[PDB]
DNA sequence: GTTGGATGGTAGG
DNA sequence: CTAACCCTACCATCCAACC
């Protein structure tokens, strides 16, 4: 069982460099402008030239411009990166039909029936990389291991423009050596709970009574971690199926006024319904982000599919339901559809 | 004794 | 308006309905 994982390098920015070769070699920052004020919004991603100065996904644009005034700031174009992505995902399809698309820039190929061993996987990996570079002019990073988790880790070690195998040896070693916060799915809240406990390595999780582990991090992560340490984790590559689709936008200024908010919410339903694409949902949720950035939502599930007419009506009720139960003002508003037929 | 809906927490793209 | 966009997956909790 060999899994190969591909993750595109600084994707959004790379696509702009390809689309405009004069940018290449100098700082580039791809932004989501929010409309509230001059240069408001956040960074979606930056090239490595820019990361050298502290500019990464998530920081505010005005922060980016503080520390890197002279870089090139480009509005985000989602449609463009998604067509390049789809073209790339199709190239990958010619190397294994057994493909799991994980996000707009990464995919898992199960390559067992294509290669006899790690050495061949590596070669196939080099072949994938050239293919993509030839057809799309995009560099990527490749991770190869016996499962999804470790293929992901191997890639994280190799970025950017890399390729790395973690063979059955190294898997055994990393279950002992690797800091536990480097396990995909272990973020900041969970790492704290584990270090306060004295779990620093995947291996430590077999040295602790299951219920205390489960008591702290929850059942599912516990099973996840323990499964990973027994070297039994074997969750297969599966064709992903969107479970929800939605959209949320930022308002020019904070509001509580249903009339002032309404057109924002409706924009979101329109876009949302466009992306639905023949999918009928039974569940609608209105999501609202507040002044202090806390996220609040109100929903409903119908025994039956929701039409675009119903969505407009139910969402307005739900918005009011929010305004009713939370007295904070609203800063971003949107909607999320789920539970398809 | 377990669905599952409503809501929120966590993680990561 | 004075920083914090953006989209999705999975899980936990509290709560009800079933039976
Ligand atoms: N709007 C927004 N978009 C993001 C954010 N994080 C990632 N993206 C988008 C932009 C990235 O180019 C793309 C892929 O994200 P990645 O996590 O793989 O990092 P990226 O490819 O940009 O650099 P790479 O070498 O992986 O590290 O997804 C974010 O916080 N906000
Ligand atoms: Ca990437
Ligand atoms: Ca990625
Ligand atoms: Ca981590």
């Amino acid at each position: 069982g060999i899994v190969l994982f591909v993750d595109f390098d600084y994707f959004y920015a790379q696509v702009e460099e390809v689309l405009n070769p004069s940018l290449k070699g100098k700082p580039v920052v791809v932004c989501v402008f929010s409309g509230r004020f001059e240069d408001s919004g956040a960074v979606a991603t930056a090239n490595y030239e820019a990361r050298k100065f502290g500019v990464k996904a998530g920081i505010p644009i005005v922060e980016a411009k503080k520390i890197l005034p002279n870089a090139v700031y480009l509005p985000m174009r989602k449609e463009v990166y998604q067509q390049v992505s789809s073209r790339i995902m199709n190239l990958l399809r010619e190397y294994s039909e057994k493909i799991e698309i994980a996000s707009i820039d990464e995919a898992y190929l199960d390559i067992s029936d294509k290669v006899r061993d790690y050495r061949e996987a590596y070669n196939l990996g080099l072949e994938i990389k050239n293919k993509i570079l030839e057809k799309e002019k995009i560099t990527v990073t490749v991770g190869i291991s016996k499962n999804k988790v470790f293929a992901k880790i191997a890639a994280d070690m190799a970025k950017p423009n890399g390729i790395k195998v973690i063979d059955d040896e190294e898997v055994k070693r990393l279950i002992r050596e690797l800091d536990i916060a480097d396990v995909p799915g272990i973020g900041n809240i969970t790492a704290e709970k584990l270090k306060k406990l004295g779990i620093n390595k995947l291996v430590d999780t077999l040295s602790i009574e299951f219920d205390k582990l489960k008591g702290m991090i929850g059942e599912a992560k516990a099973k996840y971690l323990i499964s990973l340490a027994r070297d039994e984790y074997n969750e297969p590559i599966r064709t992903r199926v969107r479970k929800s689709i939605g959209r949320i936008v930022t308002m020019k200024r904070n509001s509580r006024n249903l009339e002032e908010i309404k057109p924002y919410l409706f924009r979101a339903i329109e876009e949302s319904y466009y992306k639905l694409d023949k999918r009928i949902p039974k569940a609608i949720h209105v999501v609202a982000v507040t002044e202090d950035l806390d996220i609040v939502s109100r929903g409903r599930t119908f025994p039956h599919g929701i039409s675009k007419e119903t969505a407009y009506s139910e969402s307005v009720k739900l918005l009011q339901k929010i305004l009713e139960e939370d007295e904070r003002k609203i800063r971003r508003i949107g909607v999320r559809f789920s539970k398809f037929i």
